[PDB]
DNA sequence: CAACGCATGAGCTAGATCCG
DNA sequence: CAACGCATGAGCTAGATCCG
């Protein structure tokens, strides 16, 4: 036979050798074998263990913290296939942290579908190299065995398999000592084979018994059906977590078996596309009696028969099943003790409820104050009750102000009896109107809920308030409300402003309840004004908060406070929230200013946007200033040691950018940058302080350098006096000439006239020349650097 | 006569006139006389009043904000003296934009105690350049009158005074232009003056009509008595602000005028050493009939009798003029109806009283978690009772959690009834508790306080439970209690656990009347245990928690809990808080090594203690490491542009301060320094990870320069070769010689030899010397620098 | 009779319908 | 018979007398 033998659940054992004794007659396991923690246990009493009629693995097998075992072969002697239907951990086969296993022996298995392998911490394992995965495993680049006896080659690794050459060596691939790992030619790759080589059934797998038969072979691929399996049987059955295809009348059975809410493990199987699946998927909903899924026109409810119809839920884990789970049969209850945060997470988790048929309960509330997490509900069927007969229940919830909102929302109650006792956060009022749109009307228990213990601390108030008017500057706000009077005028303690910035207008709400929050709306108290009596006056109160940032939107409201008395009056009033944003000054200095000079007529300016732009700015103003160079480096004596080198105004609007070019200006002359960033204009024409940089643009290569006729005249004391040309339009300014002379056959003697010397004297002179052929050179030597060199006029004074 | 008029208290004037009427007949001001604010006025309101009877001033006249007055000469013709004696922003006498003042007139000032003068933004006054301060004003280097009309020399500046040449310049000093400044001889600088010169009593200033007399002339410098003033009078009578004496009886109406608590400004003046000072200074406490400060031989009280016998003191401020309060004479009633958070301000404001002698009503409290702040309370003498003989009174109190720890606390009431109900979360042990240890046994009512209205709604566990083996670690404890079980062992819900670390003992209990706090005791609840029907079982319960930091205090109890019922029964257990410390471990590593070098044989290192000490550190270890410098800048051609110029291992336990230097040590290397900040050493010797730094000290000034005999050698060629000596110890490292020849007449030429040049020549040569004496220099320049020059050695090669 | 004048704008003097 | 062994120590496997 293929299977002849028996279906068999998976199961757990720990601590003991006596569960295990339920596979005495096991063949296919469905689901995991997980065993482990087994430390009171003498080697010698697993020799006479062994399960030698079990084949097939669904999940995976675990193998855990094990003192006794040494081949485990002798316990799992024919075990050929995982299934890997589910992967654990990221893995499907591992044994961890084995302190006595001499040599695995798993020398029967073929093919793994899917998952990893992983053998870790096993100082007593060998041949873990001798394995060759790459047959069996269709995937490796994730099997992990590290950590372990061969972490040394010390362990033997001896065994008489053709020793395949799949890497670089001829290795020699065994299971033990006395047995290898079989390989037959690979014409077929995952269809089974024999001894001899030839294939089998091509929908088959394992060890085989005569070729090419789906009917006698050990492990097939697709399902399974009587004896025979093929990829899809014809749908007088239905596939079953695709291994085998039955017919409906059995997982029928088996819904109705434990659709008793008695188990957990369970799933309400229903058929889809010829599958017994657990649950036909989003976008479906159920039916009664035939047993398959509609396509659930519209967001409709699919369905959720809850834990014992009385489960409690205390957490997101006590709700995560609430996805999907939407019409309930059972009685919810609900109790979160403590919690950080769970009003983000309900919704995306129990947001799409709408029908429950038990009664709901809610007690011990720490983190809470309204319930718009159930967002779809619209009915509670309440087929049973509290005791008392109370369809819904509410005691000591010392935070709960809301509970829907009723301008659009709707719930019904078919029967039952209402309870809120002990929540002193919610007023009279809301539960009035609960019962307004809740089914009861007059079903109250005398003593009905309790009328004394809730919102007792917490005083309600219907009362609003509206302003009068708004002022803004861009730090400061003026404001200014109605006044407003309680039916007992003295009795008044003043207003508070609650106030601060809000970038969107999705913010929160307030509650009058206070937690552990580091963000905190900043408050003011306002002293209660003057009484005037007189309703045409300056009653109307306000205040001026002057500590903002300009240019941000600020959500504020002001609201009442007064004493608590006996009388149940004088409740106050609240205004709403409204969003004001601050006026538009001159914007902060112009930041950063970097002015960069490539040419002798370029400069470029380029800034960063004002700190504080004050909103929207509309321009930016420009500025520059042709400076002017020293007068004072006139009258140097430039041939001492010491020289220097360095390196209305018109304006433009410059506009939607942030650095702007100037040309046509000055050559090598400094140049003060200054520029105001600027808002609006035509009004109130305000601008920042200018933010002054200075610029100074490249010399001109020729500037420096002057050319001409140098003359010269010679006088009878030979003192010849030297006539040249300045530089009409130096690189900033000369200071000095290079005059030098040249014999032919003498060096460059030079010589020096000041700026001055040349000024006085229109040249200079060469006292003491002696005769012959000179000639002269001079080079003008700006203080930007010296420029060219002159031609050398020769002149001839003979003997 | 002296001193004939009236005396005239500290005035101000604002928006109106009216009020100067009140100076009538007062010709001596005490406190100051301050005008301000004065804007819709007419300047012709101010012709028809004057002053001529008031002379001085105790602290200072301000005039300031007027609009109208052009001569204040027409108000203030006789006044002489200002004794400042308290500073006004540290200033004496100001105008401060007075807009229509023409001249200021104030002919009569004759000196100035102490401070200085202060005109500002008066574009309207003249003359100011005519005044002589100097003269007049003690203290001259504080003057400050700028932006005035004077700023500009416009105003005319014409008077008909001697022209005094106190400056470089004959400087003519007036007053206006009808008065001068008015100076006689300076044989005595401030004993008195007539118009004819001649010098007045002593003790006396300024005026004078008849010399030589203190009751013959004006205003007198050190006191004043009924026409007479001497520097010390007879102590028949007592100094009065250091300008008079007067008898005890008077300062103490004075004392007896505002015990009456109607007006703060006051004080309770008292006696010291011939002073009815207001307060007696630290140190020292009045006595009550004798009006004298006690030596107060320790602490002192400052005594406090409450206004009326009566207070309701209920907020943050009510009666806040009570800091220093220690002994209350009357009854207090305390209310918080909501509030923000008081308890941290309650010690440093009301947390040092001792006794109150009236009766306590407390209601309605709302953010009250405990009475700790009533830090020193012992005793209630109960003068005042409530309706009913009440002397203790609680009622709807929906916070008041707690009283006080009777285990560190004494409280005594003589007579009077407790008042305690609708505390709905204080259950019955405690009020027992309180009742024990207060002087009342059975002075009850029927009805006393309310035995179910208070602790019903809170799960009240006072009831034992004792804990049992603990065990501890580094990061985690181990805690187990004795078992309990309820009278019903069924009727349960098991434990939970409250928690906090805590630096003292000062800690509030767990008390349980919800209050939501920024701070509570975080809880964990626990699972009820089995019952096993075995006294000799395991029925002692435990937990294990881990998320702790070491070595800090953390307070722990465990509290039972059980379902409610109708029945009065199963009150559960709960213990009493104890404290366990975490345990220490490595400290944090030191913080901010600083090293510092100020010769070349000292480093001082100074570092931060380390944030996390982790139990006391004993010492802490430093290690160090000798750097050696780059071998790879030995081969670089240093005459090419580019030099560099920077700026086991021993070690001690260094304990007990925060800095230490390090000498003995070579000339200019850098250190790699480390130090480890450590715990407690011989046993678990473990320190943290070392703070690394570096340290370089300074070089020193001869070893970069070397002395030796500098031979030469010279060739047949002119090349002479050169012999000399490297510096033994470089600073750093020798990296290049400054040789230089010289011959006379000729410049001092600068040669090269390397590093290596220098090594593999011994020396250098110079090529083309040219036949004459030539004076061959050196200078060693290492890579800390140049060193000194060599002797310009004299050596003479001939044609 | 519906911003500015007749200050400044949160540094021992009061606190923006604050004032007209 | 009163820490350690025959794990680790809060990352889908249990939660420190937790197993002797």
């Amino acid at each position: 036979h293929l299977y002849p033998g028996e279906v068999c659940p998976g199961m757990d054992i720990r601590n003991n050798l006596t569960r295990l004794h339920e596979l005495e007659n096991c063949s296919v396991i469905e689901g995991h074998l997980q065993i482990l923690l087994m430390f009171k246990t003498r080697p010698e009493d697993f020799r006479d263990l062994s399960f030698p009629k079990l084949i097939m693995i669904t999940d995976y097998l675990l193998l855990f913290r094990v003192y006794g075992l040494e081949s485990l072969k002798d316990l799992f002697p024919n075990l050929t296939v995982i299934r890997g239907s589910r992967l654990f951990f990221n893995y499907a086969l591992v044994i961890f942290e084995m302190v006595h296993l001499k040599e695995l022996g798993l020398y029967n298995l073929m093919n793994i579908t899917r998952g990893s392998v992983r053998i870790e911490k096993n100082n007593e394992l060998c041949y873990l190299a001798t394995i060759d995965w790459s047959r069996i495993l269709d995937s490796v680049e994730d099997n992990h065995i590290v950590l372990n006896k061969d972490d040394n080659e010390e362990c033997g690794d001896i065994c008489p398999c053709p020793a395949t050459v799949i890497n670089g060596q001829f290795v020699e691939r065994c299971w033990t000592h006395s047995h290898c790992q079989k390989v037959c030619p690979t014409i077929c790759k995952s269809h089974g084979c024999t001894a001899e080589g030839l294939c089998c059934h091509s929908e088959c797998l394992g060890n085989c018994s005569q070729p090419d038969d789906p009917t006698k072979c050990v492990a097939c691929r697709n399902f399974y059906l009587d004896g025979r399996c093929v990829e899809t049987c014809p749908p007088p059955y239905y596939h079953f977590q695709d291994w085998r295809c039955v017919n409906f009348s059995f997982c029928q059975d088996l819904h109705h078996k434990c659709k008793n809410s008695r188990r957990q493990g369970c799933h309400q199987y229903v058929i889809h596309n010829n599958k017994c699946i657990p649950e036909c998927p989003s976008g479906y909903t159920m039916n009664s009696s035939n047993l398959l899924c509609t396509p659930c026109l519209g967001p409709c409810p699919k369905v959720c028969h809850l834990l014992e119809g009385e489960k409690t839920i205390d957490s997101v884990t006590s709700a995560q099943e609430l996805r999907g789970c939407t019409v309930i049969n059972g009685s919810l209850i609900i109790n979160i003790r403590g919690g950080n945060n769970l009003a983000a997470e309900l919704e995306a988790n129990l947001g799409l409820i709408e029908e429950i048929s038990g009664y709901l309960k809610i007690r011990r509330s720490y983190a809470l104050v309204s319930l718009s997490f159930f967002r779809k509900l619209r009915l509670i069927r309440g087929e049973t009750l509290e005791i008392g007969n109370y369809s819904f229940y509410a005691l000591d919830n010392q935070n709960l102000r809301q509970l829907w909102d009723w301008s659009k929302h709707n719930l019904t109650t078919t029967q039952g009896k209402l309870f809120f006792h002990y929540n002193p956060k919610l007023c009279l009022s809301e539960i009035h109107k609960m019962e307004e749109v809740s089914g009861t009307k007059g079903r109250q228990e005398r003593n009905d809920i309790a009328l004394k213990t809730n919102g007792d601390k917490a005083s309600c108030e219907n009362e609003l308030l509206k302003f009068s008017y708004i002022r803004t500057s861009f730090d400061k706000i003026l404001l200014r409300w109605e006044p407003y009077w309680p039916p007992d005028f003295r009795d008044l303690l003043g207003f508070m402003l609650f106030y601060k910035e809000a970038p969107y207008q999705n913010v929160t709400e307030f509650d009058g309840q206070d937690a552990c929050g580091s963000n905190s709306w900043t408050v003011v108290d306002i002293d209660p004004p003057l009484r005037s009596n007189d309703p045409k006056s300056q009653n109307h109160p306000g205040w001026l908060m002057r500590g903002l940032k300009p240019w941000t939107q600020y959500a504020i409201f002001v609201k009442t406070l007064v004493t608590f008395s006996d009388e149940r009056r004088t409740y106050g009033a609240k205004s709403d929230i409204i969003y004001v944003q601050t006026d538009a000054t001159n914007p902060s200095v112009p930041l950063d200013p970097i002015s960069v000079s490539n040419s002798s007529s370029q400069i470029i300016l380029k800034w960063k946007p004002p700190s504080d732009p004050n909103g929207n700015i509309t321009h930016y103003l420009v500025f520059w200033e042709r400076q002017a160079e020293d007068s004072e480096l006139f009258e140097l004596d430039y041939c001492l040691k010491g020289l220097k080198l360095p390196s209305h105004r018109p304006f433009e609007k410059v506009v939607n950018k942030e650095s702007l070019v100037i040309s046509g200006l000055r050559h090598f002359t400094g140049y003060r940058i200054e520029l105001q960033a600027c808002n609006q204009d035509t009004p109130e024409e305000r601008c920042s302080v200018a933010a002054y940089v200075s610029a100074r643009t490249m010399p001109e290569a020729k500037a420096d350098d002057i050319v001409g006729p140098v003359t010269h005249e010679i006088f009878e004391n030979n003192v010849v006096h030297l006539m040249w040309q300045e530089p009409k339009e130096p690189n900033g300014l000369i200071v000095l000439y290079e005059v030098s002379y040249r014999r032919y056959g003498d060096e460059e003697l030079h010589l020096c006239v000041s700026r001055k010397h040349f000024a006085l004297e229109r040249g200079c002179r060469l006292r003491g020349l002696s005769p012959g052929n000179y000639s002269v050179r001079i080079r003008a030597t700006s203080l930007a650097g010296n420029g060219s060199w002159t031609e050398p006029t020769y002149f001839y004074v003979t003997d």
